[PDB]
């Protein structure tokens, strides 16, 4: 049964970590290969680390706070947060977080799905840029 | 160490499914969230099924056979296809499959992730008429 | 020549152009250049002698018509965007700009219109919101 | 009247111009103040000269070309060509341009129709761009 969850999770191309909740400062122990292929880290530089390395030089400390005190009162979470690839290029990341609990409703665990959206907020953006120079043209008009 | 993933694949808002290839017509024994919310399915009436109960009239029949022969191979495939919710409300939807084999190299199971991409693929096609409705406000 | 390049040159202009007599009774139109013809449907003897309101229809914004209407009567420019109505009925959204003519002694005698079709610019941009739904949820 | 036309083209924002055909190197003999506006060139520094002034080195040289044509061959012409003001910044120009001929059919003058059409352009440009975005995401 597990194995083939695992590999469920090993065939997604989003990224997926677990992070250990019982230990200090939330590590990841795992990842998966779409993890690897959306930040550029491979595994061995990923586990035992804070996601947190992610994070560069325009990510909102808003967000950050946000997700934080999601995690420490044992919360799901659901942002869009600006993250960096190991080259440096920035990307969005569609980030989802809940907690795992143990039969005793114990947290043991976090699981995070990041998505890459970059491409999808990118295109939102040109096409409101032209849309507002329009627009603003009709409000002269 | 193991119900993780479980949980894992339950938090996954994309389909995920899983088919045993031992039993017959590759029955359907896992199904998350994901794809209760994406088929309009409950699990329930998802378990036991083979997955051709999400295609219709309008199911392109070449890219259902090509997904029919990876199957019968053993080998991953990804295809764009036509599927239907319970309501009959049709939907794009970006399949992969990937098998799972045992330490033998037995074929035990499928993987399958399923993503409604309907809202992509009009984007692109009501963005490039866009374009063409905006070029034509300059000849050439 | 000299008058008559003048002539080539507004029907050069693929814009609709009008001029409308400003001493006439109800501002006639006693111009229109091809253009016009192509914008509105309307040949130029069924738009000759007529105000331009005959382009006007049931949804046209009667605010719109309002504000064009003060600038004409203080003779003075403006720039709106209407919907009008083609000859066969059909809308259309006409980027509308009117300027004043004034003769040696300063005495307003014409208006000059420019009319530009750009209903293709406004479905662009349903089109744009409609896509943008799905993002914005 | 004719002297209409003239006070008419005097009024329009979009940018007008008289070339002589006959006199060499097709000189401006007339420019609307539109013109002077568009190309932020006072009339002064138009009349006379050749409107390839406008041109620099962003400018597609096929359709400079496929313009030049027209001319020599006294056609009616329609283009989408990049133009440059007086302090260089650049602009697209949608140029329309139509011969004048007398009573004998002798091409006698050019008439030249300019509007500033970036922000369409701009607009297309974009929403272009936009869409390799989303297409990569399919
Ligand atoms: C399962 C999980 C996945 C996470 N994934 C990311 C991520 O992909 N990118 C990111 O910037 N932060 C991510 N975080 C959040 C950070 O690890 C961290 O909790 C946050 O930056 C709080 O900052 P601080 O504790 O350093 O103040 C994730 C957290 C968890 C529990
Ligand atoms: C794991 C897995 C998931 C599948 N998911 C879908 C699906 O979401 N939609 C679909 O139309 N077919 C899906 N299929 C394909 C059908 O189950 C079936 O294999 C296909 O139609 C083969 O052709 P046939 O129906 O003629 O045998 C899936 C197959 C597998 C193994
Ligand atoms: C030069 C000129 C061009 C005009 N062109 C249009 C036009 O294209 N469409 C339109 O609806 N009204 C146009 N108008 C406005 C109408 O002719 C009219 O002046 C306006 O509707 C004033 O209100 P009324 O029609 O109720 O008197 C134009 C007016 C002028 C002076
Ligand atoms: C009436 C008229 C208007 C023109 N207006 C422009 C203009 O606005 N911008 C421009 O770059 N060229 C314009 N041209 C083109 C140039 O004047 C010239 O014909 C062309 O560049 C020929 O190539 P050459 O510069 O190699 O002789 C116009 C030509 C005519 C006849």
């Amino acid at each position: 049964r597990d194995e083939i969850f695992r590999i469920a999770v090993e065939t997604i191309l989003a990224g997926v970590v677990i992070t250990d909740a019982q230990l200090p400062d939330y590590p990841i122990v795992y990842c998966n290969p779409g993890f690897v292929q959306l930040t550029g880290y491979p595994s061995e530089e990923v586990l035992g680390r804070n996601c947190r390395f992610l994070q560069g030089p325009a990510t909102n400390p808003e967000t950050v706070a946000r997700l934080r005190r999601a995690i420490h009162e044992g919360r799901p979470a659901h942002v869009l947060l600006l993250n960096y690839r190991k080259d440096g290029q920035p990307f969005w990341n569609d980030l989802r977080i809940a907690p795992v609990r143990d039969v005793e409703g114990r947290l043991t665990h976090f699981v995070g799905i990041q998505s890459d959206v970059s491409a999808k907020v990118e295109g939102v953006r040109l096409l409101e840029q032209a849309l507002e120079e329009w627009r603003s043209t009709v409000d002269t008009l």
